[PDB]
């Protein structure tokens, strides 16, 4: 998932992003 070192908000969803994982 993308909340795994990235930054983002509490409560979102594992989205695919450029760098392999982002937040949606």
């Amino acid at each position: 998932c993308p909340d795994a070192v990235y930054t983002c908000r509490p409560g979102q969803t594992c989205c695919r992003g450029l760098h392999g994982y982002g937040c949606c």
